[PDB]
């Protein structure tokens, strides 16, 4: 039983979180003048925007999985007597939400300072991370240090073995390749281009030093995109090598490997197109290829093994598994569907971003795909841990 | 212990409000002109905040009344299958303060509109009358309409019987005769200062009929502050001719009526101040004595009796009773020193807002005066109901 304080904590987050958004909203479609460049700011909080809604249908998620009966604790190896229900989720994502939305505010009207305005974001992931960091015996000293020794655990994965929670929170990483993707594009553009001991911010895209970041010339943006495939593929590889067992975990190697083929073909096609090159439509052809026999190939993969359905031995259950759990069919059938649709999609935005294809529009469109995946990842979650459940 | 749900409203509700009033303190400092008059407009929403900041203290009273263990569900005689919580009282009081804030800050701003700022007070005291006077079974019908039976139980006293809960709201809506006078004053300004057929709304106005509600007229000002008082004196005379007992209830008369006898004088020295007759001064000094006889004379009925403090029997506990069921006698050497401050500077308040003196600072006095009797009756109520306690 939840003391009464975490549901009014709960609740007040909530409120004044809602309200701050309203008044950003007013305050962006008044306040904002319409000539100077806005595009860095988006990119820059849209790390901040993924990670809190992530934690919101993570609370969903746990809450979710408590309420339908699945036990939970024993298969994720957490302690039965110390366990993070969702309303202590729910208050850290309010939290965060307040932070980011004074600082967005704090930045978009800036009164007064030393540097006019982009003192605010860097300040403001340093708070994230000195929380994320916090050394002291308080705010869940249990599941801070916890979560930092998967991490450190996953970041050295070729050398430890790998559980259920290794590989769980790798591929929750996948989905949020946006976050690193960003975050090294804030490091390029406070590195270089950015004078620290400078004023104004507004400087023309006209510049030579203008779209640094957003080229390819060094070639470091494909592999900071693929750093989670790569760590899963090395994961599934080791597993093999501890059981010897080839079947599944060479098809699961084969699934993450598809996506190196697909940023290298999207990156080769890219500066050969900007080359100018004469035949730079026939990697174009094998990059439809690669899109159709990576998105078939890992639509398969989800739909048969991770979930177990469209099983031969339905039975009455027509389109599901012989046994469910969940009562709700019209819920399974929408996520699957979903999950169809949304797959493609992801790989549509994996392109956009390793592409550097429509500058005008191809921010906008990874802007607007980009909390679609980690919504798909949430749904997915019910059935993964549903089936995993019944087969242990 | 309430479901999860109460809680979570009650802690939306107060982010909400704590959020809104930060944002109005700062549009006011920001957006007012200075020269411009403001005083009707605080002069409305005063009945508003005394009224939500009485419903939070009500909360706060029946929260410390049920920890300390005081069973005041018999003496207020109510059903034991349905009480409210504080829970309850601090969701309505958030509710209200939302909209309290929400007005005042369309009425302050006015982005876009028809009407600027003489709408929104109405629609707000009428949407409240409404909520109180609901028929249907929804939002807490039971206490509503109880309440709404009692207060009618009240104001026909001479006829009906009195009992605690008669005396208990009738000495509460004692201390709080300034909603009715800001009620008065707001309805002479609707039905004949305010220009309705005309735009932006406060405009400056230097004019004699300006200000007639300010103004005593003949007796419009006197007897809206004495309804308090002889509807008190009415149910204290109904019970001395129900029960025949001569010390308190004819005690209780004189207790009732000087304040009868100040505000009567201090409407005799107003209109000798507007004749200026030389004699005035005479009515200046009996005014101060018949300031002296209400304030000290009602002192000596809370400590004595009410609260029933330096009896004979005090032993141990200096300046109290031998009986205290509350932990700490802090509270209670708290609540002494603080009655004897309150309860003059609250009969400042009762003659200046009736005697229409210091017409550019004495309205000033006034708003900060109001919100603290209602404080002083929050501590009174303790006290009070815990002697009723001891003595059944």
């Amino acid at each position: 039983p939840a003391p009464a304080w975490t549901t009014f904590r709960v609740g007040l987050f909530c409120g004044i979180f809602i309200v701050l958004n309203i008044t950003l909203v007013l305050a962006a479609v008044f306040k904002l003048e319409t000539d100077r460049s806005i595009w860095p700011l988006i990119r820059i909080y849209r790390g901040g925007f993924l990670l809190i809604e992530f934690l919101f249908l993570l609370g969903i998620n746990t809450y979710g999985w408590r309420q339908a009966g699945v036990n939970h604790v024993l298969i994720f190896e957490l302690n039965p007597r110390s366990n993070l229900s969702h309303q202590h989720l729910f208050e850290i994502a309010g939290f965060l939400g307040i932070l980011w939305c004074l600082s967005l505010l704090a930045c978009f009207f800036a009164p007064i300072s030393v540097i006019p305005t982009y003192v605010y974001p860097l300040a403001l992931y340093g708070f994230m991370v000195f929380f994320l960091i916090n050394p002291t015996k308080t705010f869940y000293y249990k599941s801070r240090f916890w979560l930092l020794k998967l991490l450190f655990r996953v970041f050295t994965a070729p050398f430890h073995k790998v559980g259920f929670a290794d590989f769980w929170l790798a591929d929750q990483l996948n989905s949020l390749s946006v976050i690193l993707m960003d975050l090294e594009y804030m490091i390029c553009f406070y590195s270089l281009e950015l004078k620290w001991d400078e004023s104004k911010g507004l400087l023309p895209n006209n510049s030579e030093e203008s779209g640094i970041c957003h080229k390819y010339t060094y070639g470091v943006r494909a592999i900071v995109q693929c750093i989670p495939a790569w760590l899963r593929f090395i994961q599934c590889l080791r597993r093999y090598r501890d059981t010897k067992r080839a079947f599944p975990h060479l098809v699961n190697a084969g699934k993450y490997s598809t996506t190196f083929f697909m940023v290298t073909f999207a990156a080769l096609y890219s500066t050969h197109k900007e080359r100018g090159h004469s035949d730079t439509m026939v990697f174009f052809y094998l990059w439809i290829v690669f899109y159709i026999i990576s998105s078939c190939y890992t639509l398969i993969w989800d739909l048969k093994m991770d979930w177990g359905l469209f099983d031969k031995n339905a039975g009455e259950n027509t389109f599901l598994r012989e046994e469910i759990v969940y009562p709700q069919k019209a819920y399974y059938y929408c996520a699957i569907i979903e999950d169809v649709i949304l797959r493609f999609a992801w790989t549509i935005q994996i392109s956009i971003t390793s592409t550097t294809l429509l500058p005008h529009s191809g921010d906008i469109i990874a802007t607007v795909f980009a909390p679609l995946e980690v919504f798909r990842r949430f749904v997915w979650n019910f059935f993964r841990l549903e089936n995993e459940h019944l087969n242990n």
